[PDB]
């Protein structure tokens, strides 16, 4: 049976406390997850800029990692963070992303201060909590691109032709973000996003 | 929980199973026309048993063995240079192959070394492993496991003992652990060993 945590449960497991007696007191995740960082440098190759930070598979180890990064880390533009299921690289060329795409939220300059941290955490909860019912199996991961022009947050899914999975992910995600129903989010095939065709990329789906 | 694969398991996964660590394969060469950083090339990274074997099977089919060249597999975020923050206080267990041992032992010992790394073969003391280097040379090839701290005797000697076991070296063939700080100093014909097994 799928391990599913709602938003309230994940939030109550936060701040630590549990003794983890018998190694049996932590709350297991459905999936193991890997946190990645990708910098920009004096042309290091794409592989040399992509770094694995940490992996986890309990609610408590998620929060120790989240609380740590929140206390310790700086927010540099040009950088990207990704949380992906164990064994999927955060690159669209990966077997599990090549046929896929992303549900994209773009924030303007002003919304860095107000919405970036909030929307990123809400995104992470959706992933580790298995919030999309059977369609959570279609999730690969989520990416945050920290940029001067405006930040991007996206959930990556495995198959852009699975309309029922994709649209359900998008509905629940927009709901969990608490976006106004007139803020429309768009799902972009990685194959279209890889092609630079001018102004904007095509949306396969919108919610 | 720690991800440990014995030698039989890794061999049966060959032609996904996650590795404890992500690993980076590097290529380097002693050309003078170019600065050291121009000679250090990053080939690929991986973090599953299957992606290790796709990379190993590829390099085994495709690549040529040129002397003067070095290959290195290091944990993600450690450069294969003794000046790195994770190698500067460290050293290496060293296996020198003589000229005839190239044809017979280089490929075998290099693979057995790689299995020790990706499989986490040293129990808690695999956290002390930084990587492994192969120096392909005319005089005789060198294979070494690099560890992070030459003063961690219990970690170092356990690595050395399990490594010599996994290489199937006879107990008469003694391997030596050399601090990077001594190996950086040229003091004559060989370097001092901090430990021996
Ligand atoms: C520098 C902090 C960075 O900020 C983002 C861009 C906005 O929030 C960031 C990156 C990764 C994670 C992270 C942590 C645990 C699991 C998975 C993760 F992606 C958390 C944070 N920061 C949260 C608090 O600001
Ligand atoms: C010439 C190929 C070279 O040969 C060594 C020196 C002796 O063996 C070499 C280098 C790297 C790797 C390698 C591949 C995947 C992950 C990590 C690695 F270090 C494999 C090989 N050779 C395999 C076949 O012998």
């Amino acid at each position: 049976a799928r391990i599913i945590y709602d938003r309230a449960f994940l939030m109550a497991c936060r701040g630590g406390g549990g003794e983890n007696l018998y190694f049996q007191g932590k709350h297991p995740l459905q999936n193991r997850w890997a946190l990645w960082f990708f910098k920009n440098d004096k042309s290091k190759t794409w592989q040399a800029n992509l770094r694995l930070i940490s992996k986890f598979d309990t609610v408590e180890d998620f929060w120790a990692l989240y609380n740590h990064i929140q206390l310790s880390s700086n927010l540099m533009p040009g950088c990207d963070y990704s949380l992906f299921k164990d064994g999927i690289e955060p690159m669209w060329e990966d077997e599990k992303n090549k046929r896929g795409g992303r549900w994209l939220i773009t924030l303007n300059k002003q919304q860095r201060r107000s919405d970036l941290n909030r929307f990123w955490l809400e995104t992470l909860l959706c992933l580790i909590g298995e919030s999309f019912d059977d369609y959570s199996d279609d999730v690969c991961g989520a990416v945050v691109n920290v940029r001067a022009k405006g930040d991007k947050i996206a959930i990556w899914t495995t198959e852009c032709e699975n309309r029922e999975a994709v649209t359900h992910i998008g509905r629940v995600y927009k709901e969990r973000l608490g976006l106004p129903p007139k803020i429309v989010i768009g799902y972009q095939s990685h194959a279209d996003t890889a092609t630079k065709s001018g102004s904007t990329t095509k949306n396969r789906f919108v919610v």
